[PDB]
C-alpha cells in the first residue's frame, strides 16, 4: 500500500477543473453515446473515450 493520500493525475490538461476524487474512485459499467445512441461496454471505456472524444474534436 501507498500509505497517506496519493492521488495521480489521469491528464494535465484536465487538471485546470474539478475533477472530483469521487469520480476516480467509480467504475462504470457500460456506457451510453447519446450523441450517436451507441453503448460501450466498461472493457471499452477506452474506445468509448475516444469515441465521445470524436464528437467534441
Ligand atoms: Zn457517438
Amino acid at each position: 500500500s501507498p500509505l497517506s493520500i496519493k492521488k495521480c493525475p489521469i491528464c494535465k490538461a484536465d487538471d485546470i477543473c474539478d475533477h472530483t476524487l469521487e469520480q476516480q474512485q467509480m467504475q462504470p459499467l457500460c456506457f451510453n453515446c447519446p450523441i450517436c445512441d451507441k453503448i460501450f461496454p466498461a472493457t471499452e471505456k477506452q474506445i468509448f473515450e475516444d469515441h465521445v472524444f470524436c464528437h467534441s474534436l
